[PDB]
């Protein structure tokens, strides 16, 4: 449901081919929040339950609303947590293709983590999806040090966080359809582009 720790719980002897690491939005529950489960179900349909590991960013990431105001759009502790998960994935399953995503503060967290990641691991992330990207204007719709072709940003018209502010308006909560269709569609396509079929 809202909590998935497939990477942490997973057996190194039976690694999935695809590992998805996702960061929830502010004040959301579990480690997947409102959008994560929808993406997860569709990834499982495409790759099979044993084919993909779903891992939310929990631990030190409290998804505290106020942290949106910090320099990187989230806390240092949260970035360390997500970096640690990418590092665990790389160590536990060196041959798995990685994919990532984040919503709202989670999108800033995903961008900050990916920017700080060792390039060898970052290069294994075949595609990243960002919803209501809080640093969209500041980063010109990109994740620093990460290719534009592997990035997909979903920023609704009227979602003020996509236009340089931290005001939360109704369009910020209208990413449901994207999480159910185009976001997993993009992730699946990017994984198949490099893994083949």
């Amino acid at each position: 449901r809202t909590t998935r720790d497939d990477l942490i719980n997973g057996n190194s002897a039976s690694c999935a081919d695809v590992i998805f690491i996702y960061a929830r939005g502010s004040t959301e529950t579990g480690n997947l929040g409102t959008l994560g489960p929808s993406i997860a179900s569709n990834l499982e349909s495409a790759f099979g339950k044993d084919g993909v590991w779903i891992q939310g960013v929990g631990g030190a990431y409290r998804a505290t609303l106020g942290d949106n105001a910090l320099p990187r759009g989230t806390s240092s502790a949260a970035i360390r947590e997500m970096l640690g998960l990418f590092q665990q994935a790389n160590t536990k399953c060196p041959d798995a293709t990685l994919i990532a995503g984040g919503y709202s503060q989670g999108a800033a967290l995903a961008a900050a983590s990916i920017e700080d990641l060792d390039s060898a691991i970052r290069d294994k992330i075949a595609g990243t999806v960002l919803f209501g990207y809080t640093k969209n204007l500041q980063n010109r719709g990109r994740i620093p040090n990460y290719p534009a072709d592997r990035t997909k940003v979903f920023c609704n018209t009227g979602d003020l966080v996509c236009t340089g502010s931290l005001i939360v308006a109704a369009p910020h909560f209208a990413y449901g359809p994207d999480a159910r269709g185009p976001a997993p569609e993009f992730l699946i396509e990017k994984v198949r582009a490099v893994r083949g079929s």
